[PDB]
């Protein structure tokens, strides 16, 4: 019963570290009949921000990744926060004591302070504190720390499910604390109780943790429950590598979302972060990442993570897999944004298509294809310029426009060729004037598609604007 969680911090932004530690938690569970738990860690009360729980939950919402047990629903499980849990972790930290695993150490952090300049780190000197005596102190209300009672003349051994096993010297880890005198569990003291509660069977997480596995083993064993199985995530970097960071790469999904990246092409692209499929292919998440799925092809290289490589995969989700109707649909949150409007859903759906060759998020959609949905366009000052070499031209050609009836491509382009060849000149001479004029642009699609679409008064009331 493969059971995975994800326990994000709410701490801020939904991290795209996050979505990533949470598609290869829900990809193994679902490929397993299992179940994918959500435990929410906001103990650390200093870091703590509102409503970043929130935007965490939704967000792994909006990728499309359910959960089945998490905050906003408990469950079974019963506290899925760590900070409504706390008392949960006197107890163990107790029972822990009451075992001779742990222990408590009464230093002064400034006492702390010096044995670290002298000894590298705590020597663990409280470990000589009959056990009782330490216990009338505790009484007192003396304050304390609960540490870890490493039996430090042995050996342990830990295995990464894709890193294979290490074997460590005891001496390599540490009486680490266990509970502070405000008695909060320091992260080894919660995930183990927390997992071993909420059945969690496979652990994967950031590589960070790799090191602190000897301790949570040795923990596991202190209570002697069965350990999980370790996956230990390759981590995220940017293009010329580096841990990720917000200054020099966006890590909020929130920003993704902002921009017009389609929820399916992120979640796309994170599968591509350390994980090939067989057949090569790099397109179709979920259903099918949720199949191919093995630990067999998950890489170890701390994969990078390119913007450009994402607008690419969004993109083709723009042209080759979403249908016309489904994009036209997706940008209307955009246009609005943008105070834009179209007369008729076909219209949206004759500019959406003509445009889908020249935008790779949905927000680009209100800018590059602003034209056709207002009259107040804004003209670059190359095409302005130009506007001025061809206004003679348009001059002349406003009376056959005017005219005109049949406003097809087929007709307009025609009469244009007519007009080049009466004037002695080449179509492009009325032609980019024309465009400058039509959409205040002077790079844009199919000109007589762009000239047909609006429609007669659309082109003739912005042809005077222009001249007139």
């Amino acid at each position: 019963m493969v059971v995975t969680r994800i326990a994000p911090s709410p701490t801020g932004d939904p991290h795209v570290g996050t979505a990533y530690i949470a598609l290869f938690n829900y990809a193994w569970a679902r490929r397993n009949g299992g179940r994918f738990i959500v435990r929410i860690e906001d103990t650390d009360r200093a870091r703590y921000v509102p409503g970043a729980e929130e935007r965490i939950l939704a967000a792994l919402k909006w990728l499309g990744l359910s959960y089945d047990e998490g905050p906003d629903v408990a469950a079974p499980t019963g506290p899925y926060r760590q900070s409504e849990r706390l008392p949960l972790y006197q107890k163990y930290a107790e029972e822990l004591l009451k075992r001779g695993w742990a222990y408590r150490a009464f230093e002064t952090p400034e006492e702390l302070e010096q044995i670290r300049k002298e000894k590298g780190g705590y020597d663990g000197r409280a470990r000589n504190i009959p056990p009782e005596e330490a216990e009338e102190r505790a009484r007192r209300g003396e304050p304390h720390v609960i540490r870890l009672k490493v039996p430090r003349p042995g050996t342990t051994e830990v295995k990464d499910e894709l890193r294979g096993v290490v074997v460590y010297d005891n001496q390599e880890i540490p009486d680490v604390v266990l509970l502070k005198s405000d008695g909060y569990p320091t992260y080894h003291l919660a995930n183990v109780v927390d997992d071993h509660l909420m059945g969690v069977t496979d652990v994967i997480r950031a590589e960070e943790w790799l090191v602190s596995t000897p301790i949570h083993v040795l923990l596991y064993r202190a209570f002697g429950w069965e350990a999980p199985r370790f996956y230990h995530m390759p981590l995220l970097r940017n293009p010329d590598k580096t841990k990720i960071s917000k200054r020099k790469s966006h890590t909020s999904l929130d920003w993704y979302k902002a921009e017009g990246f389609l929820p399916e092409a992120l979640r796309n692209y994170l599968c591509l972060m350390g994980f090939s499929m067989p057949d090569g292919r790099e397109i179709f998440t979920l259903e099918e990442f949720i199949q191919a799925f093995t630990w067999e092809r998950v890489s170890l290289g701390g994969p990078v993570f390119d913007l450009e490589k994402l607008r690419w995969m969004n993109g083709k989700y723009i042209r080759e897999v979403l249908s016309l109707e489904e994009v036209a649909e997706r940008v209307k949150p955009f246009l609005r944004e943008a105070g834009l409007s179209w007369e008729s859903e076909a219209y949206l759906r004759r500019a959406v298509e003509l445009m889908r060759p020249r935008f790779d998020t949905l927000k680009e959609f209100p800018e590059k294809a602003r034209y056709l949905f207002t009259e107040d366009y804004p003209v670059s000052e190359k095409a302005q310029r130009k506007l001025e070499e061809g206004l003679p031209l348009l001059k002349e050609l406003y009376p056959r426009l005017r005219a005109q009836e049949e406003w097809t491509e087929a007709a307009l382009e025609a009469l244009l060729r007519g007009f080049a060849a009466e004037k002695g000149v080449k179509l492009g001479q009325v032609a980019q004037p024309l465009r400058a004029a039509l959409t205040g642009s002077l790079e844009t699609p199919g000109l007589f598609e762009i000239l047909a679409l609006l429609g007669k008064e659309r082109a003739l009331r912005r042809l005077e604007r222009a001249l007139a």
